[PDB]
């Protein structure tokens, strides 16, 4: 039994894996807005050091965390700067009871809130690839898939085939219906070496 | 001016792409994302898009009639065909810059163990085909990785190294934590400095192959 709150400026980008799950794990949004503290719901403002764009206020996301979160909770905050988020991270995540995930700004959340947040509780600042986002909320749906896709309920893969045998002048691998296993394992085999020597040599040192 | 064609059997979950960056760069008319449901180009009654994999092994691969057909219609010669899968080569910034000077983007969502592998052979002879992995984990489909590549790309669009360190904002002081000092000095020069001290400690501890170390 898994327990997800997101918080987030953009709670619709959510909904759409809110409602895709099945047996209902429990997957909750909040909008951030609702712990602002002015009748202009500010949620960032000017960085301290200047700088160009906003950083998320630290009284603001405090009250949100202070509310949410509890002694079990695992806070994961999406960030470019954060460890790369992997298959083993997924993994090790599958089996929280309390994911608590935190979208923010590229910018980012004033640093305290995290570092407060550490001294209570689990706090993960990951980051799902080099590649720049504006804000969290599409990584948080990376990672609330890869994780939850993993709750009970090396080399790259090689090229697959399905019907027809024949398809606009393309034939299926004959080996593929020879009924020889042992050699379609071979087979399979040295095409996830021939791809993974193209596509990702930095997966073979 | 770029046209993005998203091609899916669950185009409800492609609404996300409706707010944020994304929705406003479509509401400034930056951009057109449409999204097509895979399915209207099945025959049968079951709309059956995939089928069990020759060869042996688990789960089923997506036909590529069905593929075949649906790309035939969306896809011109000029297109950029993106295929987000685990075994693509990697997406990164650097990808999202090309791309984001590209007329027309068309991404094929894929579910199940995969889409047919003659359906990026076939694409490649009038078209360009880039698959691609976003990361090293695993999706349950392509969906998820459209809505990754589609934010990276379009805030890099006309009109819309190292790790960052920490930032701050008001109050200077908050449960008794204080905003780093430097920051409040008005100092350019050494504020500059701290912020790359801080950056240097960050992306050695959290991204040592960022700067040609191991792990
Ligand atoms: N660029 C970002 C901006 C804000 C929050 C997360 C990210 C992120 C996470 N992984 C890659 O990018
Ligand atoms: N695992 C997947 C399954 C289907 C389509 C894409 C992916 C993918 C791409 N990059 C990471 O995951």
């Amino acid at each position: 039994s898994m327990k997800i709150d997101v918080v987030t400026i953009f709670p619709e980008y959510l909904q759409p894996v809110r409602q895709s799950l099945p047996g209902k794990v429990d997957v909750a949004v909040h909008d951030l807005r609702r712990w602002t503290h002015d009748v202009h719901k500010s949620v960032d403002d000017s960085p301290y050091g200047g700088g160009p764009g906003m950083v998320m206020k630290p009284t603001v996301w405090g009250d949100a965390l202070d509310e949410i979160c509890t002694s079990e909770t695992l806070l994961v905050v999406p960030t470019p700067a954060g460890y790369p988020f992997t298959q083993e991270t997924a993994w090790q995540w599958s089996t929280e009871d309390h994911l608590v995930i935190a979208c923010g700004r590229y910018e980012g959340i004033d640093q305290r809130v995290a570092d407060d947040a550490a001294t209570r509780m689990r706090v993960r600042e990951v980051s799902i690839g080099d590649y720049v986002l504006n804000g969290g909320e599409a990584a948080a749906l990376v990672i609330i898939e890869a994780v939850l896709r993993l709750v009970p309920g090396s080399l790259l893969e090689g090229p697959s085939y399905t019907r027809p045998p024949s398809w606009r002048g393309m034939d299926v691998p004959p080996v593929l219906l020879s009924g020889d296993h042992a050699k379609i394992a071979a087979w399979r085999a040295e095409q996830s070496r021939q791809r993974t020597i193209e596509r990702r040599p930095d997966l073979l040192g």
